[PDB]
């Protein structure tokens, strides 16, 4: 469960541990996975032109800041089948940092 956390150090975690795969911005594509823009307050599945796992859209969760954290500790285990392979952010300061970033950058 997420607390308030450093969106510097969240925005450090990105750029090593998502960037690969995704973009945070408003004008930024689809790559491996979708662009985030917009996601919290999003159900699973959304992005526009991306094409998702079954399991992914089946999930049908309504991101917040909570459930979030929870995915990102271990998404496969969250959605069993998601083609992210992504092991998690073990560590609950790096999700908090994390997701405080997320939620202002994908604003
Ligand atoms: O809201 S934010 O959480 O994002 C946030 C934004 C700013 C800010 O001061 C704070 C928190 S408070 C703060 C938090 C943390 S910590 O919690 O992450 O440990 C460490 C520090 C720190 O002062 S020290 C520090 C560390 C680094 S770094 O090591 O190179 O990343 C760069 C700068 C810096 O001062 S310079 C610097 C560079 C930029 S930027 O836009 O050019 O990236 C913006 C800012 C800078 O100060 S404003
Ligand atoms: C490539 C190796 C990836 C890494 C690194 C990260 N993500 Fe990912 N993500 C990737 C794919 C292929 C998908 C689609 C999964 C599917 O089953 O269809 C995703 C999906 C997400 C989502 C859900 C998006 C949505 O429902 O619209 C989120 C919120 C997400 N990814 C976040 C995320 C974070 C925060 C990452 C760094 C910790 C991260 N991803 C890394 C591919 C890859
Ligand atoms: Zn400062």
């Amino acid at each position: 469960e997420f607390k308030a956390g450093s969106a510097k150090k969240g925005a450090t975690l990105f750029k090593t541990r998502c960037l690969q795969c995704h973009t945070v911005e408003k004008g930024g594509p689809h790559k491996v996975g979708p662009n985030l823009h917009g996601i919290f307050g999003r159900h699973s599945g959304q992005a526009e032109g991306y094409s998702y796992t079954d399991a992914n859209i089946k999930k049908n969760v309504l991101w917040d800041e909570n459930n979030m954290s929870e995915y990102l500790t271990n998404p496969k285990k969250y959605i069993p089948g998601t083609k992210m392979a992504f092991g998690g952010l073990k560590k609950e300061k790096d999700r908090n940092d994390l997701i405080t970033y997320l939620k202002k950058a994908t604003e």
